[PDB]
């Protein structure tokens, strides 16, 4: 089984791809793999997708 992360962004960055999702300067995200360049999250929409969110921090 997978381990979920709880990180909050800092900063808005928008998505690389059609398949990622994007995110806030101070939206929550529910982070799903961190250990790939790209990372894996969800939205409280019920979305997910990989968006290398460097402008993020873990809280």
């Amino acid at each position: 089984m997978t381990e979920e992360v709880i990180v909050i962004a800092k900063w808005d960055y928008t998505a690389q791809q059609d398949q990622e999702l994007d995110i806030k300067k101070n939206e929550r995200l529910w982070l799903l793999d961190d250990s790939k360049t790209w990372w894996r999250v969800r939205n409280a929409a019920n979305r997910t997708g990989y968006v290398p969110s460097n402008y993020v921090e873990r809280k």
